[PDB]
């Protein structure tokens, strides 16, 4: 029987971060019901030019897109979270680290997040923006 | 001419290269694009540094970095629409200050109308 004080946007950004990648290698077909209409997201990769691939939005092709990818195993190095509060009650969060795919290298990338308050249930956080980039396919 | 607004993909863009001008041609004007509650952090170890907030504290740690001679490499801008017509930037670069070695980083602007509400810049060197 404990009361304490609301979670500080470190511990709610570092908190997501911990549960995003768990997910994302134990089960990546439930990510997308973090993510609403509004949502963007992008996980790396290139085009037919070597150009940066491009961002999807909606949790509808969030979803299909995320299973094109073949999360399968990942492992997950964190070397580094920010999480600061922004406009309207969001969370900005930027996460540095190492990820490797079907037990391939890791790989350096840079993270940001927009995390929100649902809306209609308390305590309740989904994502509004999700940009990842491996650092090898920019630099 | 009345023109439509701009895509995010356009404003981050375009306040990334406004904002790399300021760092060298007066850097003292930056503090001016910050509110009360925007959060600003610019690299460093302390003893990961921590982020200042509000506009005075803002323009004082941006002094202490002494910017000049910055030379930016921008290799990618990620804009995109987030909360109430508000843009997030991500910049991933290279950045020499004063004649130092061009170290890769990593910028996370939140940008509400445009004023910024967060600036998080962090060399790849103090992370990995």
């Amino acid at each position: 029987s404990m009361v304490m004080e609301k979670p500080s946007p470190l511990l709610v950004g570092r908190e997501w971060v911990r549960q995003y990648y768990t997910l994302l290698n134990q089960a990546p077909d439930m990510l997308h019901r973090w993510y609403g209409k509004n949502s963007s997201y992008v996980h790396g990769g290139l085009d037919s030019n070597g150009k940066p691939a491009d961002a999807v939005y909606g949790q509808k092709e969030i979803h299909r897109k995320v299973m094109s990818q073949n999360f399968t195993n990942c492992h997950t190095k964190i070397r580094h979270v920010d999480a600061h509060a922004t406009l309207n009650d969001g969370v900005v969060v930027q996460v540095m680290g190492l990820l490797s795919n079907n037990n391939q290298a890791l790989r350096r990338f840079m993270q940001t997040f927009v995390l929100a308050p649902e809306g209609s249930v308390a305590n309740k956080w989904y994502v509004h923006n999700d940009i990842f980039r491996y650092q090898d396919e920019v630099f």
